[PDB]
């Protein structure tokens, strides 16, 4: 409709696959060469399905802060034949707040879903099914089951992946460069 879909739907068509393990359906942000965040909840193992294709997975790791907190980010790579477009440089250096954030998610279930859910406060410490988290995001739309692994962006800037809700909020673990220096 507007600028921020714009930005949205640019990163949608090149820079997502459909993830499949044992624990679900994920929307799944590929972020560069064959390096692609995944929430730490979808419980990647040796082999996981990549747009229907059994693919290895040739690492993952689960983020924690130095505090040995979870970040609820696991940065997978994967056994495909082909790289993504490299977005690092739309992945924030710094926590922080934004305006006008789009939710995007793509899965069997929720096919070219985008979701103008606006403010995004940086909400910090959160017990998330019962696991202290840190990093997380916070915006006043009541998300449902099918949308962990959304991408929240901004115009010009991708900051954070949907890891869950309560109803009336969701909340997503903040993107930064940091994660992915090479
Ligand atoms: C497909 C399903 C999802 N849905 C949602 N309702 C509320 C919050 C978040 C949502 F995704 C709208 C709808 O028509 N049904």
């Amino acid at each position: 409709m507007g600028p921020g879909f714009d930005f949205a739907q640019a990163i949608m068509k090149k820079n997502t696959v459909i993830a499949r393990t044992e624990k679900g359906e994920f929307t799944m942000l590929g972020v560069y060469d064959r390096v692609a965040v995944i929430p730490t909840h979808a419980s990647v193992g040796e082999i996981i399905y990549i747009n229907d294709v059994e693919t290895r997975v040739l690492d993952a790791c689960a983020l924690r802060d130095l505090t040995d907190t979870n970040l609820e980010i696991t940065i997978v790579k994967l056994d495909r034949n082909q790289k993504f477009r490299d977005i690092r440089h739309f992945l924030p250096r710094c926590e922080d707040d934004y305006n006008d954030a789009v939710l995007s998610v793509h899965t069997s279930k929720f096919p070219n879903m985008y979701i103008p859910v606006g403010q995004v406060t940086n909400y910090g410490f959160l017990n998330l099914g019962g696991t202290p988290t840190h990093r997380i995001l916070m915006y006043n739309f009541p998300t449902r089951a099918g949308q962990c692994g959304g991408v929240v962006t901004t115009t010009g800037k991708v900051i954070g992946i949907h890891v869950g809700g309560n109803g009336a909020q969701g909340f997503a673990a903040m993107l930064l460069h940091s994660y992915f220096t090479d």
